[PDB]
């Protein structure tokens, strides 16, 4: 239909999440989950921007207050997430990058959702103030057996919601569900997330490739060929621009926005790549697909891999459909016997 | 202890600049200047993070406060700097990347410093929330004639202070003056820059090379041979990892902290490089040399180039001394006559 | 029952409002309303604290941006409220202090709730930075006739929710519903309201009275007697302390917290007092009563007055039960024939 | 125009203080001091507003960062000031309301100024979110002996600068030095104090009297007669409205802006008044006289009292000159021998 009116639309994430839940006739359990996620992200954003740093540096002579050892944006971000999620009384299992084991939410606080997240992604290089972020994936528990590690082992095809929080020159939460991908910019003055982009679709063909070429020595012939074709185009066309931040969320977001292709392939050292399946690959692949792009491992789609370990790694190539395809053809070409 | 010089306490940019002024027995004109940059950076930072975006999206109606198409972060940032600077009564001429012509300060507000700045660097690419910055270089007006554009045409070697602010996961102002380089962390909560790194010195040798390889088709044989030797080390050592954000302040900063080399050479299809000399090359070079690195154009040193125009471009290479010298060797190996 | 556990309770207003709605099995219309109210308050808080003031004062040389005339925290606060409430698609009628007429929400955006509010209370004296606030009252529309001014004319006994936002040394939103009164402190860094007080009950007897004694000349004998008994106690006990800010929300909150009595009686100039019934008296009376206190006009309870005009005024006395009672007895004593 | 003196631009506290230092040909020691107060106020302001209260309430677990019973805004504020002050290398002795003894600065950080401050004024009453403040007075150490408590015992008349910060609906720093009074508005977004009111002068006569009438039973006949004449004007004029927050900085500030008179006289049950001389009475008096008001104890002028102890109390009356003189008349009318 055609909506005709005197309409002003200042749509916040909270209003959005609630309405969407109303439409779906959910019991509001997921609403509370998402609302809790939004609160965790904001708190992390604030910490990442170093609000309150003056105190570590004794502006008020740290009498003890925050205590002597480290509050590593790394672990702090973890605790903020697990804590905020458990208090939502909506998650039964949590799987985090920082935790060796899947955390089973106390019986008193259990829900029917499983969240796989990466508290602070790209953190290893925070010293140079590179854009870092949070990645999250949510599955609905598919059983009646006591929630165990096993419930997290579901292909990304089974995710009910997924997305990320980019703490770049500004903070953004990109949320993707069955209905589509939407971007929300955080107005830090009022602590609200404003819908700035609705139904985000990725360009069919982009003009930028993203890969850490320092590994060129260990790249497989399919990758080495694609890359060569990006720099020296055989139709004598314009070459692709290159750009690689070293932080997945930042690279993936740049791909979603301007289009192109991101790759973190298998190289001889990490035969199965470096990026972990459950909390990095899946979420980004799911986003990519709802956004209209492709996300493959080179042989198969990422969302269809059935995991066997929560910390399983997996190669990944994602981005505009025409580029991802163009590379996949090369894989088929060099695939033999 | 025989220390007339203490780091157990908390030192803000404002205390720091001021102490440095007392020591230098300045009349206090440069201090009002440095204090104005501090206020400028803080203001642009807040805008970059999107504080207040709610109003633009109609949280109170986009009547005449929102309206449209007028405020472009870059233009705002330009205005803030030019304005906060004139209001210091310390500048006589200002060269801006957003202004075709040099700006001569009204005789009332006229001072003695010449300031060259790039207000919002890397802001073509801001849509994908990439880290951006602001770059500045300050010369002492060395003349007696009515101030003019010519006062801005002094080789980088004559700078009295230079530096930049990086708006990334956090806001940081790196300031380099005659004595050395110092890094101040913005505590957004109190609007104060804290001293976290004193006398920053770059590594002799790093393990990261930064360049836009999308242009590999148009690099000179020296650059080409260099990149090659990094990926495929002849002495069988471990290859150099690659990283490229596409934002000067961000790459330069990564280079300063982790070491390595950043290059933006004379790429065919733009023979004089792309980065501008006065407000991009010179400041980063000044910082670099102050941190113990090198900043070469391939043939000569960046800071010694005599500008012929305020908007002049130049190719540039900077970073750890061992890496920058290594490429220089290759540069000699390939031509002269 | 007895809840026994490993429980951490970081209860935000959003989580609270949602859960309470879940219990009540509401369609979530009121949830969205309350969520929208929370967003309006935060935005007002931010503006009241003068965030961004540097721009009115040309820090970036107001090129036009916010435009030439006034953005009176007074009217701005109004627009923020009406706008945010209409966009919730949950209100059919709004009654504000700043508006002569009851605003009938567009058909496309109607809901079944009526909100009577005071955008910025105590605003007349903002110049001296006195604590100001927002007062709101919510009724459910009791009919099928097209929502008209008439739907706002319901005794305070009919309110479904009521409360206020105090922008004092910190911001607090006191929310009262059928189930009780709760206080939420705003952590401005993350823009969230934290439950800091649960089921707030007022002291039976307080030791502070609040009244503008400058009107002593026009006070009725009942008031004049009570006041005299507060200063010179006939049992030679300790006199009451006095305190009157001149801003209703600030006075009422101090009464709720420490206990005592607040009075804004009828004096010969305003035979029916100054405080308006629908958006000041009712809300505060409702809060007071759920909190365990009393709120009378001197003759009858405020919550039971059936209004005849939306801008009707009404005398008011509220506070601890023992004090309010002690004064009411005096009224009965001097009430004759 | 013949103005070597402009107000069309934006003036921050930092630019202001610094200009004032150049003019006064200061060595720059008092400027580092005033710059330290500025940083101090900003830090306490942020804390007062409760930025970060989430962590205390377990948003990331109250492990050891929260724990308990240690941080009391007043104690924190005390620490911040003492600490930020010592770190200026401009103070030799500090008198604090929270410290039984005067604090002598380590010879390393030792300067020449004596600072008397009340860190969190009106903070017994902070529970009800009443506006609070910080008061400061600065003397030049006029002696040669090893600095001691005695340097703080100088009559108010010897102050070089005095002022206060009010944490109310917004944060304001009012600063009064030899030339006059100036009001700086804190733009919390950029952490900068903006000059909004220059050369503040109080009204000759105002229409508001401020006093705690709960004590009317113990006022001397002069105060009693005065209050009476305000409520029941003998010349049949309109009565004086009353207002009393119970927070010095707040009442004093209301008095400065709207005019009128503030009184806290020698109330039986505390014969020397309640307000302390060094850090409450003297600063407000200094400001007052600088704004064109009067500050009397009833018999003598507050600023001329020679202190005998740093924690000495004194009765005080201040405000518009016509009102303060009027009570003084009544004070003469009632006694001498
Ligand atoms: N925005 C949303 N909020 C809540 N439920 C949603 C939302 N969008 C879709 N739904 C669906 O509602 C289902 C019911 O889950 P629940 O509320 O836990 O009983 C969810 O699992 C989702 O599939
Ligand atoms: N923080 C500082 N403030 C003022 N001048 C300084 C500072 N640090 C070093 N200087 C030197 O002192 C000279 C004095 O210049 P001016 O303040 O205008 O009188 C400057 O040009 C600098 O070379
Ligand atoms: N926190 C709350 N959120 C929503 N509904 C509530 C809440 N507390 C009580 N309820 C009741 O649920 C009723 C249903 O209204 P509605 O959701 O508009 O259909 C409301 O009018 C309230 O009486
Ligand atoms: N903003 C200012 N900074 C420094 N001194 C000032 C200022 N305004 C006035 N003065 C006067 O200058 C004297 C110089 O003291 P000092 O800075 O320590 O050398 C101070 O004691 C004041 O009386
Ligand atoms: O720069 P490299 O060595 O190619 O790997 C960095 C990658 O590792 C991660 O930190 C996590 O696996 C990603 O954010 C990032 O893309
Ligand atoms: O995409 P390109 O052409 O390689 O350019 C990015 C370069 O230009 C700039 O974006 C100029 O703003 C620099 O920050 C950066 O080094
Ligand atoms: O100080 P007065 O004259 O007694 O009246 C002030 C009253 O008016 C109001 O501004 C609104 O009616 C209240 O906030 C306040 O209590
Ligand atoms: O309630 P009282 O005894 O009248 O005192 C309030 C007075 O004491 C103080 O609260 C001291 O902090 C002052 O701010 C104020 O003027």
């Amino acid at each position: 239909t055609d909506q005709a009116a005197f309409d002003t639309n200042i749509v916040t994430l909270t209003r959005f999440v609630m309405e969407q839940g109303r439409k779906a006739r959910g019991t509001g359990e997921m609403t509370q989950l998402l609302n809790s996620l939004c609160t965790a992200v904001k708190a992390i954003s604030t910490a990442v921007r170093k609000a309150g740093i003056a105190h570590l540096y004794g502006i008020a002579g740290s009498t003890n207050v925050t205590g002597d050892q480290v509050k590593k944006l790394d672990v702090l971000s973890n605790d903020l997430v697990i804590n905020v999620l458990k208090s939502s009384f909506a998650t039964c299992v949590l799987v985090t990058e920082e935790d060796k084991n899947a955390i089973i939410v106390e019986p008193e606080k259990r829900g029917k959702y499983v969240v796989c997240f990466d508290p602070l992604d790209g953190s290893s290089n925070i010293d140079c103030l590179v854009s870092i972020g949070t990645i999250f994936g949510i599955y609905r528990k598919n059983s009646t057996d006591e929630p165990s590690e096993k419930d997290a082992l579901q292909p990304g095809r089974n995710l009910v919601a997924a997305g990320y929080a980019l703490y770049g020159s500004a903070t953004m939460l990109v949320l993707a569900m069955v209905n589509g991908v939407n971007c929300f910019m955080l107005d830090p003055a009022i602590g609200e997330f404003i819908l700035v982009d609705r139904n985000v679709k990725i360009k069919k063909k982009g003009s930028i490739y993203s890969i850490n070429e320092g590994y060129a020595k260990e790249f497989d012939p399919a990758i080495t060929e694609y890359i060569q074709r990006k720099k020296f185009p055989p139709d004598n066309s314009a070459p692709y621009g290159a750009a690689y931040v070293g932080s997945m969320v930042a690279d993936v977001h740049r791909t979603l926005v301007y289009g192109g292709i991101f790759m973190y392939p298998a190289n001889k050292k990490s035969p199965k790549g470096k990026l972990r399946l459950l909390y990095e690959c899946n979420p980004m692949a799911y986003v990519m697909e709802k956004a209209g792009g492709l996300a493959t491992t080179g042989k198969e789609a990422v969302l269809d891999i059935v995991p066997t370990d929560i910390h399983q790694r997996a190669p990944i190539i994602l981005g505009s459909p025409e580029d991802v395809t163009e590379l996949l053809e090369i894989y088929q070409k060099h695939a033999a016997k």
